[PDB]
């Protein structure tokens, strides 16, 4: 931290120096340039979304509805953006969202690791995805210091269910997001224009591919042992999608909750009675989320439904993600209420063009803009940016 | 059914074995290939709307300010999509709108053929325009075990409009829909600067042609034989259009309820009190349009009418068409309470590009879409679709 | 049909009474239409060739460089376009090129036999592919009266390609084209950047599965009978490609001409002393073409070469393809010596525009403009259209 | 590796399980996708030429002016494209041409090493830039068994110069290229408007900074030892600019020849007189060439030199490189006599959106292509295509 701020003036003084930028510093130009820099099947699966992606872009446009009202004479000259949520100390209010081909974002196949790895040096948590060529154990050796929660794709097995919860809290995980609103995929027109579905081709299934029961019940189903399975995952991409989406239940929450340690964050919350029944219930984390609109489009910006979810989960933290693009964005959704702000598309770009260079530059400069807006308006920390500090705009 | 997203495993699935996608997967897609794909006529007629098409836009764009409030943790892992309207089970709740030059939309000439069998093989039902190249007895043939109903266009010559209609009871149509917005045709720019009009070349008269009454008058008028007519139609086209387009009144309503069994339902309802005046006549649906904005362009979009055409129906069932153009669009006007969504442009494209297999891929895009949505966000049928799950969006 | 000329009067008589046109009237238009009527795998494989294209390009350029020189003052009011090739009297010196895929470029995925029905319309004779979906047996039956052709891709299998030249014969084709410049696929970047090929699908193999012999041959290999091939040709499209493509030597053209009656015909023949070597052999035609420069980007056009194959072949007839858009390009082919012309990818726009009579339409537009080219500039027949009828244009 | 053509085969095998390419397929795509995937500076640099870019441009159009005459019924179904160079044996006429960011084209910033990779996988030899990123000791560690070359831009420092040429020998490359037409920096509009060099900002100098003579000479200018200069080469940068550029003369050449064993190789040579007097000096290559326009805007597409450039050397082998962009390019520089083709800004682009992979599939997608057009136009191998196969074209 220091200042997140302070970033520019690296940025400044390098070209003082005759050292131009390498890679973009606004979000138009990161998806530009990363957009026509990735394998069209990434892009495809990437920068697509739901339907007519109606609600992918509502959620971004519901940022330019409202204002920060500027504080004159505040002096915020040191910011504090640390947040201390489920008993650990966040640098930032700002975290990686789960991605589950970021992988395959990066030129070298290994985008996932790229993003633990940028999340140890800038203390930006990583929150991992189920799906992933990385294993759950390596990314987490990868993030070093920094927090990392991990993102359960709850399957249609409890044996693996509890066995991916059970190598997480081993791996030293620090918390549990279960994604609510991915049991089943939404109709995508751009991957299924040219039939695009990457898993399906054996990709990214490695924490099944490592996992004792998967390997198991595979072979049970297959006659497959472990080797043939880790040297072609594509044999068991059937199988994957036999088991892979799981239709979370209330009771299926209970269960999770009594076999580990690690608070439970419910990911893809939109309504504020279900927000009320969590935490009524002793879920410990409220993820808004509707999953960037990739997975229905049924035209709700997420940004619109975080209010009533945090009034709704009172002093149990909310996370929120879904239309994020700028440092702005991330100060206005932290006003509104949420805790910390989930970063998705943007360091998706970020892996396309630098690897994890690029995902440490795009997390440091929406750092860098939110911590500057703070400064510029008056914020010196998370508790005095409050909903009242925001107003509406046509 | 089984559940209509299933629809996206086959297309999936297909990939995986190198076999690519030969149709559009969204709207835009298959407005894009289609408007190129179709002779410069029939795009101008089909485009085209009254006056600057404000209306006919403004259908569309209304549904982009409703927003569906996704549901967590609801597991509706088993959808029920069907409905049942003046006593016949309907398998989805959307039908094929009315649309008279179908049959032309169609490389082979034979779109309303084509129209109907699809319906035949999917269950959604067809409406089929009084004005068509197969007659009205062919059509329902086609439409196999599916529900089909005989959308009238009333004539000035009531010997002619009840032998329209027993012809249809005789048929086995199951329900008959009387347009009320089109006894007259609207300033329609596109079709005027190129003065397209096809019916006056005699196109799309088959019902006419082979119907006993107006043989009879027309060779009253003209001497010429049921032979004659049938070989060169526009021979009868100015015959035709002289009688083509009765003003109906309440009292025609009357009438035509008394001479058949068929369910009479109201096709260009948009006022509330127009509403309760049918339903408590007793007429037996009432179908909230306004013609795609081809015929008037007074600036109303039909979905800001079926909020209260709703609450004035009562347990009357609803019908509503214009505007729609994905699965998301479908979802939000059942919620609003129609019982059963029209469909007209987009499978008109769809026959543009792929004849019956082409409006079969629409139809099965757009219920896939929408049973997806209702999954994803947590409705498990269209009773739990109700009109509270939706909110106004900016 | 007095002269191909005519056909401009029934679409302006058609007009008078407000009958507009359905079809385009130039190659730009159906290029244009036809390409966004086109699933997306057709039309990469249709439209793309060999390399960067340059060579598909300048073949279709050269014909901006010769221009024909008008004689007033002729009076070719009567015009005699016929041409004699091997015994039989072409009503125009214009054919069908050879298209493996026309099947698939109309909608009703039977573009094959459209076109054989359009050439027992027209009298513009039809060269079947090897590659179809309609046996040569069929195609034959549905060319009516209009010589037709058999294109042979000799396969690497002599029995087999024994069987299909003894087919085409018994089936009554009146030439067997050997195809010269396709015993192994060029670079196609189009096809290649989506991994398109149709065949390896087993689409378009009909010839193959009906075949006995390679019903035989494939069952030894495999143990699939006729019956399954004939309903999953694709269990057989790894066998199909490990033979297709035998690059045929002079011996060959010898044991060819020795085992069937039929006049053999050389496609692919760009350089004179290939020509004369041929006719020396007593081969009866040669086929000037590069395939439209699919198949190798060596830069060529084939209008370059026709002089002077036409000059090396002597008294033996040859034919031109690779380039001809419009019915000028047909007059200028003539004139340079080409007893006749063959049309690829007009035709192919035309089927999947109108299916027969998008094909016919092509085909009548062609020899209309060719036709009233020589009514307006002097050429009353083909016999006094020749080289010195040209002048090279800037 | 049977053939180069045979790479087609792969990509389309992949695609019939439904593995879709992730690389373009042709240099127009390499370009377009490259040139966004680049930071700003590399862009400007790698694709900027010399004044207005039109020797650059008219480089790559003077191929468009050739075309390769088809030799029908040739069975050209074995190619041989070896190529024996100073004693070694080439698997393929075409190798890597000397660049010297390459290292900066690749987003790991080590291209230069992937380069070699790609050479040391694919058989097409690399040439290594006296810039560099890697050590030339270690590239040629890197090329594996593939025939390595180093290029040397001789400095104003005949100890410096030696010990280069002496460190490659004993690294044991397998010639040495010296680059005559880069003394100085010609004017490049692009780097000048922003004021790009990256030289200056001591980038690419390991060779340099590696080097004893150089340590030895700017430790006397400056006081900087070894350790410091390798952890901040730019220290040493304004030392380089003083003396990279020596205009090498006829006895600079001769005392070259006389201090290494290898083969020199004159890169730069345009003029028949320069290509003569070398080969008489005992000249082991020539190396026609304009570096790609990049130098001096003076309007001469190197490709017009290349056929007196071939005569005037008789026995001695000449290299080309200077506008080739696919392999119809290489097969028409072989024709004119080049016995190996080099190949720049392609491989750049390869390098920019796959490393080593993304290079190893320019060069195989090049191979791929002029393979198969020798396959198909009838030449089995470099000993049969002559100058005389080919036809200057509009
Ligand atoms: C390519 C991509 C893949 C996704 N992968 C997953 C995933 O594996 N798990 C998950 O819970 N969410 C998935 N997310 C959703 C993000 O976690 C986050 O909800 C979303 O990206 C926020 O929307 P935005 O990118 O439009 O801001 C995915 C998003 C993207 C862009
Ligand atoms: C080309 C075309 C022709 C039409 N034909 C008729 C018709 O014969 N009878 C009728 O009641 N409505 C007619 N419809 C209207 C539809 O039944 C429906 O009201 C309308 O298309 C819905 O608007 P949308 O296509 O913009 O969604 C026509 C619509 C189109 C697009
Ligand atoms: C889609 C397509 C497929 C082709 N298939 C065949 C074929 O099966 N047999 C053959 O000898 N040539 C084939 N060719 C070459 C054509 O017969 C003809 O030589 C070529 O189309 C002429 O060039 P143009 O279409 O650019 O005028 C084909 C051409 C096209 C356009
Ligand atoms: C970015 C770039 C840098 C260059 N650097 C070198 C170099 O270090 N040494 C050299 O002899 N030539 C160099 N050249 C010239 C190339 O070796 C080759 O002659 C040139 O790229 C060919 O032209 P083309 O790239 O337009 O085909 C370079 C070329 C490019 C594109």
């Amino acid at each position: 931290m220091s200042n997140w701020g302070d970033y520019e003036n690296e940025i400044y003084g390098q070209g003082l120096v005759g050292v131009a930028p390498t890679l973009p510093m606004s979000y138009a130009d990161w998806e530009a340039h990363a957009q026509q820099a990735l394998p069209p099947g990434v892009l495809s699966y990437v920068a697509g979304g739901s339907g007519d992606e109606h609600t992918q872009r509502a959620n971004v446009e519901a940022f330019k509805h409202w204002g920060l009202m500027p504080r004159m004479l505040m002096a915020a000259t040191e910011r504090d953006l640390s947040v201390e949520l489920w008993g650990k100390t966040w640098a930032a209010p700002m975290f990686f969202a789960p991605i589950g081909v970021i992988a395959l974002c990066a030129q070298d196949g290994h985008g996932d690791a790229a993003s633990a790895q940028a999340s140890a040096r800038t203390g930006v948590p990583y929150i991992t995805s189920t799906l992933a060529v990385s294993s759950l154990e390596d990314i987490r050796k990868h993030a070093g210091d920094t927090p990392a929660y991990f993102q359960l794709y709850y399957p249609e097995d409890r044996d693996l269910a509890e066995s991916f919860i059970r190598r997480a809290e081993e791996a030293g995980y620090d918390g549990l997001v279960i994604t609510l609103d991915t049991w089943i995929f939404g109709w995508r027109p751009r991957d299924l224009t040219i039939s695009n579905f990457p898993f399906l081709r054996g990709l990214c299934l490695t924490n099944y591919v490592t996992d004792p029961v998967f390997q198991k019940k595979f072979k049970a189903h297959s006659g497959v042992e472990a080797e043939g399975l880790r040297d072609n995952p594509r044999l068991a991409a059937d199988f994957w999608h036999g088991l892979f989406g799981h239709s979370v239940t209330w009771e299926d929450i209970d269960w999770v909750r009594s076999i580990t340690k690690m608070p439970v964050i419910l990911k893809g919350i939109q309504h504020p009675d279900d927000a009320r029944r969590a935490v009524d219930s002793g879920v410990d984390g409220i993820y808004c989320s509707n999953h960037g609109g990739r997975q229905a489009n049924g035209g709700l910006p997420a940004l619109d439904c975080l209010p009533e979810v945090v009034k709704a989960s009172g002093d149990t933290p909310v996370l929120f993600d879904s239309g994020i693009r700028t440092g702005a964005d991330v100060v206005k959704a932290l006003a509104m209420g949420a805790s910390a702000v989930g970063i998705g598309r943007p360091y998706a770009w970020g892996a396309a063009l630098g690897g994890s260079k690029g995902i440490e530059h795009v997390a440091r400069s929406l750092l860098a803009e939110a911590d500057l807006i703070m400064a510029v308006d008056g914020y010196r920390n998370l508790k005095e940016l409050t909903i009242d500090a925001l107003r509406p705009t046509r």
